[PDB]
RNA sequence: CUGUGCCAUA
């Protein structure tokens, strides 16, 4: 516990300790691994602090390598570091420049194990986002580019590593990463985890020359693109799988559902959906999947997919009723009503498809009216009929 | 007869 000097009679800290008792005992490390003592640290920390108490503060929690590691893979003692961290980035005197080489050195050589620790994570992500760019740039260099980076991609903790490199750090500096999770083995295994999809999707997104990008000059549109296209070829090659999958799912319906991402929804459309509806349409996460593609296909390829339903080589009766395909049929049906009553854009190229709506919504009603009694069995069945009644509303 | 995740420190 504490070391009996900073103690009451009832072993309680004394109040009238200072920060400077604590530095020159020699028992800092004691109070920054337990709960009350380090409380009492981060508040100390915070005051006002003479050149000389910084001087000790810097060496006893980030000049020593292996108190540094202790530290910062400890459960309250990680924000004390942090709390340094930051106090030596805000200390411009002439030291300055020899502790943050020192501080990203030590971090740098245990970078894999930092990431991949429930507390040390926090010490890294604040340092990304915190320390200059130039050597914040120098602890992504020291990410491991072996079967470690699947590791942390996919670790509970480090993910958010990953993800915070994509928000604070520039491109260049992390377009390795890119390619990384673009390897076909990489990109199975990333995408097919509860951590590593949202991963994937979060460098998607920062990839995406959306609203959120368009402060880039032309040259960091152009590097934006290229590394865009190779992860989407990686991605398209695999959309099957991928679609399919428990976790990947997401991603194809980030996709598929993103308007600055078109052609790659296309691309996937016709890659690994269209001429497998009526399968996939039966599966429990593809299922979702075929929602977005009907939902967000442009009206051509909209009419090959239905058209496949409606006389592909029935289709829609194992769809009306089967546990997921049921879904996707409810979908079809409010897609053509809305199509039919104004709330959904029938134009397209110069040329309305209104005719091929109203064709779509005559099919299904004429099924459901003919499968009424069978349907109003069913939650999903009295969906249907209701949303057939609501037109007539 | 209803159908999937992650968003993590005292």
């Amino acid at each position: 516990v504490l070391p009996t000097w900073s103690l009451d009679s009832n072993g309680e800290m004394r109040s009238r300790l200072s920060l400077s008792e604590v530095l020159d005992s020699g028992d800092l490390m004691k109070f920054a691994v337990d709960k009350t003592g380090c409380q009492f640290l981060e508040k100390a920390v915070k005051g006002s602090l003479t050149s000389y108490q910084k001087f000790q503060l810097f060496e006893q929690v980030i000049g020593r390598k292996d108190d540094f590691l202790k530290l910062s893979t400890n459960i309250f003692g990680n924000y004390l570091v942090q709390s340094v961290i930051g106090i030596s980035l805000a200390t411009n005197d002439d030291g300055y420049t020899k502790r943050q080489e020192k501080l990203k050195n030590f971090i740098s050589s245990q970078m894999t194990d930092m990431c991949l620790d429930k507390f040390a994570c926090r010490v890294i992500q604040s340092s990304l986002q915190n320390m200059d760019l130039s050597l914040a740039c120098k602890l992504v260099q020291a990410l491991p580019r072996d079967a470690r980076l699947i590791a942390i991609c996919v670790d509970q903790n480090a993910n958010h590593v990953i993800q915070k490199v994509v928000a604070v750090i520039p491109l260049k500096n992390w377009e390795f990463i890119v390619d990384f999770v673009a390897t076909p083995e990489h990109l199975r295994q990333i995408c097919s985890d509860k951590y590593g999809c949202r991963v994937v999707q979060t460098i998607i997104e920062k990839l995406t020359a959306d609203s959120m990008n368009v402060d880039l000059t032309s040259a960091a549109q152009n590097l934006r693109e290229r590394a865009l296209q190779r992860l989407m070829t990686s991605v398209t090659n695999r959309c099957q799988e991928l679609a399919t999958n428990e976790y990947a799912n997401y991603i194809i319906q980030h996709i598929v559902s993103n308007d600055d991402l078109a052609v790659y929804r296309e691309c996937i459309i016709e890659k690994c959906l269209m001429r497998n509806l009526l399968s996939l349409s039966q599966e429990k996460f593809a299922s979702h999947v075929v929602e977005k593609a009907f939902l967000h296909a442009p009206l051509e390829l909209l009419a090959e997919m239905m058209d496949e339903i409606f006389d592909g080589y029935d289709a829609l009766d194992i769809m009306m009723f089967h546990q997921f395909g049921n879904y996707v049929v409810q979908c079809m049906l409010t897609i053509c009503c809305d199509a039919v009553s104004g709330r959904r854009q029938t134009k397209e190229g110069g040329y309305d498809h209104a005719i091929s709506f109203q064709d779509w919504l005559k099919k299904l009603h004429s099924r459901v009216t003919k499968e009424r009694h069978r349907l109003s069995r069913f939650s999903s069945g009295k969906k249907m009929i209701e949303t057939l009644a609501n037109l007539r509303s």
